[PDB]
């Protein structure tokens, strides 16, 4: 029932999230990420653009995969410093109203009881606007920061993933049954103890008693993002995610990738339309074609090649010591007019793109310019919403639907198992 | 030279924090705790009173210990449901300007890397206003909420304690040496990497590489609350705290307890000013003495005693089968006129009380009544600040001190130990 694209901002609580070395640009303001105010302006611009969500990536780590000198990662600010996403999201509740506030928490960096209790809390406080990107790995230092030798092997990471989701759904959906809150002052019953349960979860990595500590929140289980490119991962996204964060290079790469997920969803026991493919992207924009080309010139100066190699050389492994196109493994940039950019996005949406996962070259410039110039174009073509729909982030992304996840979704299956 | 009293509100992100059963009062609104708007009004009323801080308690478990079943903890809201204070402190940042925002986190609930990184992040975002009530405790359920058969014994909680603090101080004070941020775009250096170090902490319960992930923050180490009333604990608070939350039953009790701390502090290597004995209390005011006694009748109707017993029992092991003066275990009540409540609070201050730790019987009433009636009287008498002093919460509690902690404080030991 949703004929308009989903817009999602893809930022991270660090000086330079995307287009490495781009913190140098005199016109930039990302060096301000430490303050609440910088981000308020970015949050608000986006809600002037009717963006469905703003998403904060997050790491517990920094590593020297380039050569053997961790130098350039502090010198060019490559995902270091890293500040805590969750904390900032709470800090943005008051300076937004309908904007979805999303974040990565990983599996290693917070116990699912703690992570469950925090999510529920934010979900209450935000008024049902919380997004959760499920992360299952993290780098070496990430492990060595919570005292672990080395990484647990790739696919075990997703095994562990499943139990984490086993635990949180139990807490969010299972522990409190419907009608548990009573709030009857005269009768003297706040919460109905016959409807509030332990989980007594006992598995291979997690034991947890419960009950879950929070009142049921507006969404119960926050709006679920996952970004798994691999087999064990894509599988996981197909199983649990409401929107997967993906990076196809051509629209024909999206068409393949869409078809693939559709099969995976059917095996996972879910509808074609239960999951949005959301594309990593970025934009530069102008009135003429020449203004936008000439913007990219300006912005691409401050693009450091050696620090782009430092983020590639961690991921791929290969220690590279055209090459300038490599930020196309992180977002497909589109330069041009609003008409051009809209024209090109139509190909992607036709290839199966359900949403844009928009990153920034400069902040708040990219974000401003996309809202200022592109959003009205897309709104005119009926591709981007004119106004917010009322209700929870789930209710927004999936128009017909209930504030709670569908009966097809793994979460639903926990609803009153312990009744 | 801090010559006014500290005011700390002592609330908790739950329906009935403090005068058990009191959620039932038709005048009360603590049943609205789940929403940000209730707490926005509580926070703002406190800042209008010039409170130094608002403090959120937090447990990570409810327990069975009241005989047959766990029913009376649901029905009468006995520190259940329980919502995460961290998140709420972050969501009040925008609705407050100078008010200090404090929370209990415990050892058991969060690893000292994550917790360090969340704190420092909250501390940037707040702008130097974060408090940290250190908790080494835990009810049995909270242990079983993280996969542990039973409690570790009392002595060891504080041992584990001192390591956790040994880890967090390493990250907050040790890793990033002064002049670490550079931010020079012309030059192209975000952080001097010679000044950013792994902590390489390998102790009893913990291993952590670091480095810490956040830019050094205004306070660096958040402002430190501690509550340990036992041997191990006082000794712990004497060693690490800036303000200890205590429960002295009588001013004679404070005079003794204050004397004791000053020996513990001297042994702990600290000057006598370096920590504040902040007292648990609760006021009911009126314009005559008959007005305030009349209020105290009206509220105490709704004071449940069996529920009170059930919280006493959670803490002291034994399930029960005057008794209405068991609430002197949690806060000392004063009813009367503002003349009375200032006259009486002088005695406490003269016996060594450096701040009040004010809990609510109703909200927003108890706080509003204290702010509207008592505060003006204390400001007359030079007992309570007229106007917020600029700088951090450290700088607000200790006039003319640095934003950072003193060289007499354990945290300082860690400054520089890696270059
Ligand atoms: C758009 C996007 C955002 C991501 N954000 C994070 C993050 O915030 N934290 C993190 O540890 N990993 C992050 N990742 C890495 C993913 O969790 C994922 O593990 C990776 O893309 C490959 O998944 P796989 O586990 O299927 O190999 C992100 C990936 C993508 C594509
Ligand atoms: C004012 C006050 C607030 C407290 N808040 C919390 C809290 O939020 N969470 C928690 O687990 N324990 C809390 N406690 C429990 C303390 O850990 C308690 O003082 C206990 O006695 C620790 O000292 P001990 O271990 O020496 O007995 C609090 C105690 C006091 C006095």
């Amino acid at each position: 029932m949703r004929d308009t694209l989903v817009l999602n901002a893809f930022h991270m609580n660090t000086v330079c999230h995307m287009y490495d070395g781009g913190w140098r640009n005199p016109a930039d303001r990302q060096v301000e990420f430490a303050t609440l105010e910088f981000w308020k302006e970015v949050a608000q611009t986006l809600e002037r653009g009717f963006f469905d969500s703003l998403f904060f990536a997050d790491v517990m780590g920094t590593d020297a995969a380039y050569g053997d000198s961790w130098d350039i990662y502090a010198e060019q600010g490559i995902h270091f410093p890293m500040h805590d996403a969750a904390s900032l999201v709470a800090a943005l509740i008051p300076h937004t109203e309908h904007l979805g506030l999303t974040f990565s928490s990983s599996v290693i960096q917070d116990h699912p009881f703690s992570f469950a209790k925090r999510a529920s809390t934010l979900d209450h406080l935000s008024g049902g606007r919380v997004g959760w990107n499920i992360v299952t790995g993290g780098t070496i230092n990430a492990s060595q920061n919570f005292g672990y030798d080395s990484l647990v092997p790739h696919d075990e990471r997703y095994a562990i993933g499943e139990e984490y989701m086993e635990v949180v759904y139990k807490l969010w959906e299972g522990s409190w049954d419907e009608g548990a809150l009573v709030a009857d002052k005269t009768k003297g019953i706040y919460a109905d103890p016959s409807k509030i349960h332990k989980i007594n979860h006992r598995g291979e990595r997690y034991r947890v008693a419960g009950p879950h500590l929070t009142l049921p929140s507006p969404q119960r289980t926050p709006f679920l993002f996952q970004a798994g490119a691999s087999t064990a991962g894509r599988a996981f996204a197909s199983r649990h995610a409401e929107a997967t964060l993906v990076l196809c290079l051509t629209p024909d790469s999206m068409r393949v990738a869409y078809k693939q997920m559709q099969e995976l969803l059917a095996a996972a026991g879910r509808a074609s339309d239960d999951l949005l493919m959301v594309q990593g992207m970025s934009f530069i924009v102008g009135s003429t074609e020449e203004e936008a080309r000439r913007k990219a010139e300006e912005q691409d100066q401050y693009l450091d090649v050696d620090a782009l190699a430092a983020r590639v050389s961690r991921d791929l492994g290969v220690d590279l010591s055209k090459v300038k196109d490599l930020p196309l493994l992180y977002s497909i940039r589109i330069v041009g007019t609003p008409e051009t950019i809209a024209d090109e996005l139509t190909e992607w949406r036709d290839a199966g793109m359900g949403g844009i996962n928009m990153a920034a070259q400069m902040l708040p410039g990219t974000d401003a310019d996309f809202v200022d110039y592109v959003v009205p174009e897309l709104q005119r073509r009926g591709m981007v919403q004119h106004e917010y729909r009322p209700g929870t982030l789930r209710e927004k992304v999936f128009p017909g639907r209930d504030r709670l996840l569908n009966e097809r979704h793994p979460a639903s299956r926990y609803r009153g198992i312990f009744s």
